[PDB]
């Protein structure tokens, strides 16, 4: 299938494994910014779902199929690859739900479904959006949708702008230059240096911070989910110009994101932003091996690369130039190897 | 190979993806009991090594065979199945022992060595001593072994005892009823509680605790690595009867380890006890479903009986009696997914 040809094995019965477990599940319900925008989004634009037919892509637990029961879908198919399938059908046998729910295992590129729906709804957001290739199967999923079908979520923003933290920048400096000893217990380590470097700051830095951090106004990258085809999320070319607002050292980018669910009724926000409260997919940080000075007034320009790969993640080039001075910063990450600091 | 026949591949492909990593490495190196007790047990013993022919089997960095060579060894056969070994073969030609040190990558039950050698050394050990199932490449390596060559460790003991820790007890169950909610955002939950709090008590907890929560002496199971064939570790029957040094709720049962450097000049130990100072192993904890009261003095007596899988790992199963009121408890574990509770 699309899945399986874009997946390497060993890395989809990992992502699968862990995606069956009851107590990851509870991690991300507990989440009550995402829960209930979520919630909100689907019940004040009830219109969309009364007596409509919907599918739930990667629907987990099954609560967001539970939204759109309790907003009056006529059958909503609830498909589900993990072993959480089985957890779902008890929650709708358990809630008298079996009239309006089914579920159906299986990877949404692979199932079969008896009929084209009128809505598509999931939660296919990762870290910085893209972490673990979901919206790519949401995007597959559209192979269902009715012509003039709703997706929710309808669009997602990428957020990203440079920011200063030296701390972070030396923390993560001062593990890598463990591998800087000549005589580690007799041992010289330090051939390994630029190795061991290279690796930390490969890492997507996971957690929150102060809006503070950042030097410039964010730039803004859409992906319409009504429009994207699969395929356009293979290599996603993000570029950027920042005027910067703060003069200092650039250190890197941090990345959020929103996304808007588009109704009938209105239109629901849910924001990752470092302005909003927290959630679960806090904010990404990615490091710039050697930072950039930069004044207040310069452009800072350059381009974010993701390139999709076979273990269900993204390699990340980052390159980055302050036009004013020629100073230039180029930078690899791995997505699939993020650094959870919070 | 007995390494593929015995492993999964998308298991193995996990396995060595994660002791490709530096920081992975460092972690180890950090953990001071664990490289100055080798380096220490191999230096002490040089009369084991000086101008003798040795096998680092699963060499990582490099950093076991660099103290066989400080030692004296004439030759080091340095296998390695994951990508560490590049950074391995970087480190003995940065620090001049291309000639003593070769560098070997693959699977030790694949790879083919030009020579028998005098000496084995490795770091097998997973948590609990079983944890990952390297033991038995350790042991299939003697197929290399000299008749009356040594291996470094030579043996190594798995304790268990029983401990009482309510605080553990009841927080299994404080986690699992965030599912007995009959209205999580309209949705009852409460159908999916029993099988929450099954899944946690699969889970062994990886931390250390106070010696004083445990309530009898340690039971030893010894395995002899110049003796023990791979087979013997397919099947891990641990019979158990404690003597009950204090009178209380018995929440389950308690695993550490030691291994023992049996040199020519002399024998030193590495311990990972929870009276010792912490190792990067900590110690594991399996818990009862159903606590046991015991009076000092009284026999808790048993079974431990761990069973090989294909994931890499070991299926726990634990009965454990109070011989003399008769009460009973059991469990099933997952050594393959511990919970990480420090
Ligand atoms: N091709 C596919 N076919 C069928 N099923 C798929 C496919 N792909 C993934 N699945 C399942 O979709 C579920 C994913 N969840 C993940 C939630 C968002 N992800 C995050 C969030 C934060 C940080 C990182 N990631 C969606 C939310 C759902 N409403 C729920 O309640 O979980 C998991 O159960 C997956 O197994
Ligand atoms: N069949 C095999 N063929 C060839 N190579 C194998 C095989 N199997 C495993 N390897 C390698 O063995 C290395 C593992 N050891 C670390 C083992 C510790 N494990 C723990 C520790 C704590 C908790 C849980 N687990 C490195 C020690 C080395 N002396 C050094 O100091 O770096 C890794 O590089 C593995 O890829």
């Amino acid at each position: 299938s699309v899945f399986s040809e874009r997946t390497e094995e060993s890395s989809a019965v990992q992502y699968f494994q862990f995606y069956g477990y009851l107590s990851q599940q509870q991690n991300m319900m507990q989440d009550y910014v995402r829960t209930g925008t979520y919630q909100r989004a689907i019940l004040q634009n009830h219109t969309d779902f009364k007596d409509k037919i919907v599918l739930d892509v990667g629907c987990g637990s099954g609560i967001l199929s539970f939204f759109a029961a309790q907003a009056g879908a006529r059958k909503i198919y609830a498909v589900e690859a993990s072993t959480m399938a089985q957890h779902a059908e008890v929650l709708v046998k358990s809630n008298n739900l079996t009239d309006r729910i089914v579920v159906i295992p299986g990877k949404v590129e692979e199932v079969s479904l008896p009929e084209q729906v009128d809505i598509i709804i999931s939660e296919p957001m990762g870290y910085m959006l893209f972490y673990e290739r979901m919206l790519e199967s949401y995007l597959h999923a559209k192979k269902y949708l009715k012509p003039s079908g709703n997706m929710f979520p309808t669009i997602g923003d990428v957020h990203l702008a440079p920011f200063t933290d030296e701390q972070l920048y030396m923390e993560q400096f001062t593990k890598a230059n463990f591998w800087y000893q000549p005589s580690f217990h007799g041992v010289d380590l330090s051939a390994l240096r630029g190795a061991a470097v290279d690796e930390y700051f490969r890492q997507p830095v996971v957690d929150t911070f102060d809006i503070r951090i950042l030097m410039a106004k964010s730039v803004k990258y859409t992906v319409n989910f009504l429009e994207a085809k699969e395929g356009d999320l293979h290599r996603i070319e993000i570029p950027f110009k920042f005027h910067m607002l703060h003069s200092g050292l650039v250190h890197g980018l941090a990345f959020w994101f929103d996304v808007a669910f588009i109704g009938s009724i209105m239109t629901v926000w849910l924001s990752t932003a470092p302005t909003e409260p927290l959630t679960h997919w806090y904010q990404v940080r990615c490091l710039f091996q050697s930072p950039l000075f930069a004044k207040a007034g310069d452009t800072l320009s350059g381009t974010c690369l993701l390139i999709a790969n076979k273990r269900q993640s993204y390699d990340i080039s980052i390159v980055a130039q302050v036009d004013q001075t020629g100073s230039k910063s180029s930078n690899l990450l791995d997505l699939k190897n993020p650094f959870f600091r919070y």
